[PDB]
């Protein structure tokens, strides 16, 4: 009764909803359109700081970087206060993916590729996850406003899924910079009505969101049962028939994630 409880879903929140679960030695894959293109939205953020882990010594995470007011061209509520400080590279990490801010992941983007090779150089960061469907093409804020139907700045649940199977559960990131990683989405400020609603409390939810145009809610993580078994949630909706400023609804986020985990009893 899956795809039947999904498609209800999608009927009564007027949304197109993506889900994948990869398969483990005990559950099998969850796939609800999880080959569709959805927008990242704030989601590029979290392989994005993988990429800068990836990419540097972890010597490199108090480098100081300078932005300027004139920089913050986007949501940036940790950016916003440090237009003098700078902020160390694992700061703005921290506010990649903590608190979703654009300027951080603008200057994460630059740090990584340079000043117009950034994007380029984090969609070549998936490649080498073996992710070869996922594209980043714009920055912050652009990559949020891109049509429906366009390829560009999109992912897929599934590729997104197993992109994320790597960095937390995978070995594609040291065991260290995997940790500093697991930290960071584990106190995410964002994702409490999403994926975290529908996870019973006894279990452990991980979790970056990406909220955009065209009534974009998105929600990829990784969950922990009380046995200690773990899942990789991927959830991606957005509500295109509804314009540039229809609503988001993380309620059906929330409710997507507590079907995965009925049937991960
Ligand atoms: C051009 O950029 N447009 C954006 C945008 O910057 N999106 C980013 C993204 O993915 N973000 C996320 C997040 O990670 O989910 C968030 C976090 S979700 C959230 N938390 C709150 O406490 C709250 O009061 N409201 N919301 C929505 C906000 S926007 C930023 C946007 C936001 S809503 C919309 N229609 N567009």
């Amino acid at each position: 009764d899956l795809a039947d409880r999904f498609a209800e879903l999608e009927r009564r929140y007027d949304a197109r909803l993506g889900v994948y679960v990869p398969a483990t030695g005990t559950t099998a894959a969850i796939e609800y359109r999880a080959d569709e293109r959805f927008a990242f939205c704030s989601t590029f953020k979290a392989p994005l700081v993988a990429a800068v882990l990836h990419q540097n010594p972890l010597t490199h995470l108090d480098k100081l970087i300078t932005y300027t007011s004139d920089d913050i061209r986007s949501i940036s509520p940790v950016a916003q206060q440090h237009v003098q400080t700078g902020m160390t590279i694992g700061q703005l990490c921290d506010a990649a993916i903590r608190y979703s801010d654009g300027t951080a992941a603008n200057l994460l983007l630059a740090d990584l590729g340079g000043p117009g090779g950034g994007t380029a150089a984090f969609t070549g960061y998936l490649r080498s996850l073996g992710d070869t469907v996922s594209r980043l093409d714009a920055e912050e804020p652009e990559l949020n406003r891109d049509p429906p139907g366009d390829e560009r700045d999109t992912t897929t649940p599934h590729a997104i899924a197993l992109v994320l199977q790597q960095l937390v559960l995978g070995n594609a990131l040291p065991p260290d910079k995997r940790a500093l990683l697991t930290d960071w989405m584990a106190r995410n400020t964002t994702g409490a009505k999403r994926i975290r609603a529908g996870f019973p409390a006894d279990w452990k939810v991980i979790d970056k969101t990406g909220t955009g145009d065209y009534g974009r809610a998105n929600d990829i993580a990784v969950v922990w049962s009380p046995t200690g078994v773990p899942y990789v949630v991927a959830v991606m909706s957005d509500r295109a028939g509804g314009g540039y400023d229809a609503e988001p609804r993380e309620a059906l986020l929330a409710e997507a994630a507590t079907c995965v985990a009925g049937v991960l009893a």
